[PDB]
């Protein structure tokens, strides 16, 4: 059951740049305590690009262990190399993940038929449910609703999309091509509101790392059909949604958590452990606005 | 009161391309009868670019006459020439329009300061409320929420936006920079649903030309907070929203109305009075899906 | 016929915003004296959007009179309304223009078939040669090489393009679809160099308003096949090409001319009679680099 | 070195998808015989995204062995993970490469400061010359001329750029920020002509895989300043430049070589070993036009 506020978890690092397993476990425990409805370890926000295979696998295992079946674990298994995506998928399945988040291949720019082949190969290799992660702002290519619908028809375990197109009409088009039962989750925090109005049932979220309770209650309001209340949550959260993405979301998020919870700002190159003064100020103002800081 | 479903009215032509005043009047009467909450004569969908000044003026006047104060008339007064926009704004005011729809200057690509100066000059010239029509897909330039907020603060009669950015986070940003009382109207039919969820209160609509009752009921559901019902309308209308824009919306709309109501498909060059076979097929299928054919 | 450095002439205004006929005539005379190979009155750079029909006509007529058949006059006749483009085209023809510059319809976003219909209608109405002005950065729509080739085949008087796509492979594609004898003129100053290497024979130029001699010599170098010399001119002129377009080219150009020749900076709203301080500073440095100021 | 026509070599595979070392060596030997001026193993066109670490390293080693110092080997060493890029750089230097081709990080979208940090770290790690591979159409981020200039100033071994922006004014901007001696190589075949007119000295080329002699002669004409001759080569090659990129360039190139030289079409998912019939028709026509097929 994949719905509600699902953080794309950060991966905390030590000063020496190693995965900080204790900090990661503490973050997961706190996320569950504050109402997060599922967990995505080692997505983009978890710095999947700068983790080795071994580290990727370890973080997935640690997330599964800490969650202890309390909420679903949707493991990142993305790659622009189909064989590598299959390897990550098989590991996550064996480790006990509940589902997989699989990004459209980036950089190499496959055709729609190449996208179909990639996702079909991953779906055929595992029995777990798969959430397609369609993010043209990073991958350049864009899985069409027609390609997505073809995948849904061909593979019973292709069950949903993390839709980061930022084009809300795509939710409507995806309802047509994939069905009303196809699980659509926002890939953008700032438009999670409109996304659910169009038929979405949740958000795989960067902001939830910082404000898990507000984000969970926001999602609950929309699931209950109380869009007036959801708009009030948007009024409280929008400055944060915007501020953490002035620079890379990973870096905005880790700065925010350094202020609220004493989290380490360390990221791996080419991401930077520093931000511009205007970015830090906007994040500070957003945290204060949301009641997370004085 | 500017809210709900507000058609950007087509301008019907006769076979020879002349404005068809009888067809226009009948279209307006029907729009009001079917529940449209306001009217925009000679916006982009009314083929403002290909009307002469006299034709523009006549269609605005005729719209005002037919509406007879039953719903607000928000007259198109757009130009990329500030002097021309002022001329159109003053005429619409003198003719008895309730508000003005003023597009961001297209083609000449002014700066944000130029945008401010353009809208300030129009606002200073008239007493009517003005709705800013921000449409980067046509005008290229994009009025920022900062510029918009500055206009709102500077001019009491800058009251709202027809927001055709297609970026729904902009509604949230405009709510901050312009205030919760700033009137935000979707400039895109296909995302009118999410737009109101973000704080919008209506849509200046192309699709309302074809399905005024359904569009009015869709808007009313959202204004009432019934987003479940609004989604049911989206299920019914989305194929139509998509199909009428496969090619220019004016042409898709006039085709749809040729099928439902026997409207003339004539448009003025460079728009074409024809469509591709896939477009017509999709519009036909969409009309059936919506219960209109 | 149509070749080399062809300024898209500014339209100077007096302090009150009226067309300054004396300043316009002086500018045209100087342009011819300094080596400009042709003249485009009331193009985009001439502030065509903010001139009345009477003013548009008068500036075209004045340009024709001052030129006195010394160089070709390619009159702006652009509109997104086909009927209006025809009216402007016929006036220019009757006035004695040598050719017409006709922009792709902006704002209303016609189809490729609409583009064909528009240009076909203008071509059939006049006997003058027509240069298609393809400028997607302003008009959004983009005339394909296929549509352009179809127009060339259908109308003997469709003779060339002012190509402002900024995609130099389009020159190569247009050579194939329209022929090697199709007259291709750059619509971008900063890439006029590569444009001629691909088969172009000139540039309808904003920068030529400021540096007509240098721009004429730059074009002459390319027409002579001396691309090493042309690159030397590019080294001299590039800072100016860049600086005049940091903000609207009309305003960059009028600022530069205010410094070098005492030209009025007045422009008509929504263009502003000013520039940001960093833009002015960059134009100042560019003029010094080019040897036009000290 | 670094000048002229430098193929971004394909990596041939067997029917079963394994690297075909015999075919790779034959392709390199033929490239050298036909006049290619340098070699880029395991760039994008070499399917770097779908090669394992082992395969990447082995292909770089094989290229170096076969070249036998006859032309420079500019080894692909790209990653969006700085630590991985450093590992690949240290390997390629140890293996005996003459330079490195280092892509801007893709997918994770670093800031300009992140780009500076990434390239600075790679440059500090090796003594070899580094060519920055700036490709916004794949990586989304775009290294500015200012950032590039800062890198050139900070690191003596940052010597050039494979510029795949497709914006020829960028060559002129890079001349300003990086100097006239900065080595600029086109990253696009179809605009290699204009690119050198702006100051480029070569092209890291996809089309050279198919037509190495013609591409080498084209480049030699430009080095000699014979742009009229260079345009004649563009006339001969443009249909091929266009046709191989109707679908992904790797696939178009391997199809072309299957026709001319009996090369295997096999590629790794998400690239497809098949093309649309219209694409194959266009490539065949372009090969005939270029004199490479009857």
């Amino acid at each position: 059951m994949f719905k509600g506020s699902i953080p794309a978890l950060i991966t905390p690092f030590t000063d020496n740049g190693a995965v900080d397993e204790q900090a990661f476990a503490a973050h997961v425990e706190w996320q569950i305590a504050e109402g997060s409805n599922g967990l995505v370890p080692v997505g983009t926000t978890g710095e999947s690009p700068t983790l080795s295979h071994d580290e990727h696998k370890r973080v997935v295992e640690l997330c599964i262990e800490v969650a202890a079946k309390r909420v679903p674990v949707i493991a990142g298994a993305g790659s622009n190399n189909t064989d590598e995506a299959i390897e990550l998928a098989l590991h996550a399945q064996d480790a006990g993940a509940d589902a997989l988040l699989v990004v459209t291949p980036y950089y190499n720019k496959p055709t729609q038929k190449g996208l179909f082949a990639h996702f079909s190969a991953v779906a055929e290799a595992v029995k777990l449910p798969i959430v397609i992660y369609n993010i043209p702002p990073r991958s350049v290519v864009d899985m069409s609703p027609e390609t997505m619908g073809a995948l849904v028809k061909a593979h019973k375990n292709i069950v949903g999309v993390k839709d980061a197109t930022g084009k809300l009409d795509r939710v409507s088009e995806q309802r047509i091509s994939c069905g009303k039962d196809f699980i659509q989750l926002s890939g953008e925090d700032s438009t999670a509101l409109g996304f659910n109005a169009h038929g979405g049932v949740g958000c795989i979220s960067v902001s939830a790392n910082v404000a898990p309770r507000l984000c969970s209650e926001f999602q609950a309001a929309m699931l209950a059909g109380d869009y007036a209340k959801a708009l009030e949550y948007q009024d409280r959260l929008m400055p944060l949604h915007r501020a953490i993405f002035m620079e890379p979301g990973v870096c905005g998020t880790k700065y925010a958590l350094s202020k609220t919870r004493g989290c380490n700002r360390k990221v791996r190159s080419p991401l930077m452990s520093t931000l511009e003064p205007a970015t830090e100020a906007a994040i500070d103002a957003a945290l204060k606005h949301a009641g997370l800081m004085n």
